């Protein structure tokens, strides 16, 4: 079927997504990977991820934006209300032609085509309405055990392979803003607007200072000024379960792109049967190509300040960025 815009769908039902589509891309994130794109990719992952076998949860259902007076208590989703406060709008405008789960599966589909680098993802529509609020602890928290964290995305059905790429990758667009005191925009790696690999080299250096005046539990050293490390991306960097996979992703963009987009996928069918959803990939934007060279260690930092964690291969040999120390800039 055409669309009124031209486009060509493989079901009619779609094309009520296109001016959804239109207006995140033009009103939301202004076309750029920037705050409101950050917080649509976070929404996709604490609606989804609040999904257990034996404690509940409906999954990628839209509860955390509908039942948000409940979530929004629970203490994983601290900065949470920020985001919807951004989102939430555009939510309501468009829940005309779809449910809450859709719509933050597409808002966080279309904000990583605003990334350069980041997968052009599969959406499907279809999601029920939710039933209830998420219990409690089903998103995992920066101070989580690898063997936690493991366990909760294993449990819903992710290799270790697709939980290190879904986490790091979406580290590499991404900063904190509950975590040092005081201060939003902190970036976990040297280039939030671009879904690179430097999140994976910059997590394995050895941490050498906190931002800001103290620290949030989950928070560790980090060794990039204007920068913050969460303990969750130190552990899994290496933890002999994950580090061979944390460092078969540095200076693999492509390899990180695939897996991620894989791992996305799956977590926006949770708590739903694919069966009774409907493919709507073609109104997702064209991805922006990555356009960045090879991942580098930041100024000043050589291979011996990696720290070395996976047994069977070597760190790659990298080059260092060229000149002095600079603190990364806060993301506007
Ligand atoms: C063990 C798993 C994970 C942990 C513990 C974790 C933890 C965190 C924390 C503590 C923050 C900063 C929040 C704030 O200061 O308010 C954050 C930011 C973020 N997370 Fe993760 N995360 C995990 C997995 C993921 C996944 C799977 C995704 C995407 C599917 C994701 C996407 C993001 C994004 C995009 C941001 C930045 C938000 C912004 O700049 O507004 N995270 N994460
Ligand atoms: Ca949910
Ligand atoms: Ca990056």
């Amino acid at each position: 079927t055409i669309c009124a815009d031209g486009t060509s769908v493989a079901n009619g039902a779609c094309c009520k997504l296109i001016p959804v589509v239109k207006d995140l891309t033009e009103n939301l994130f202004e076309g750029e990977c920037g705050d409101a794109a950050h917080g649509a990719l976070r929404l996709v992952f604490h609606d989804a991820i609040a999904i257990s076998p034996t404690l509940g949860g409906g999954g990628a259902d839209g509860s955390i934006a509908v039942f948000n007076a409940t979530e929004l208590t629970f203490h994983a989703n601290t900065g949470i209300d920020d985001v919807l406060d951004a989102v939430g709008p555009f939510l309501l405008k468009h829940s005309d032609v779809m449910t809450p789960g859709d719509f933050i599966q597409l808002a966080g589909a279309v904000s990583l085509t605003q990334c350069n680098g980041a997968p052009r993802v599969k959406f499907v529509m279809g999601r029920p309405p939710p039933k209830a609020a998420a219990p409690n602890l089903l998103v995992p928290e920066p101070f989580d055990s690898v063997a936690t964290i493991l366990q909760r995305f294993g449990e819903l059905g992710f290799t270790k392979e697709e939980t290190v790429a879904v986490i790091g990758g979406s580290h590499s667009v991404a900063g904190a803003d509950d975590i040092v005191p005081n201060e939003q925009g902190i970036p976990f790696d040297q280039t939030p607007s671009i879904f690179d690999t430097q999140i994976f080299v910059d997590v394995q250096l050895r941490g050498t200072m906190i931002p800001g005046n103290g620290t949030t539990e989950g928070e560790v050293e980090t060794a990039v000024p204007g920068t913050v490390r969460l303990q969750s991306d130190h552990l899994l960097a290496r933890d002999a379960s994950t580090s061979c996979i944390w460092q078969s992703f540095v200076n693999q963009q492509s390899k990180m792109a695939q897996v991620f987009g894989e791992a996305i996928f799956k977590m926006s069918l949770l708590g739903q049967t694919q069966s009774k959803l409907i493919d709507c990939s073609e109104v997702i934007p064209r991805a922006i190509p990555f356009s960045h060279g090879p991942a580098t260690l930041p100024p000043g930092q050589t291979l011996k300040d990696i720290e070395q964690a996976c047994a069977a291969s070597p760190f790659p040999t990298l080059s260092t960025q060229p000149g002095p120390v600079t603190s990364v800039p806060a993301i506007p």
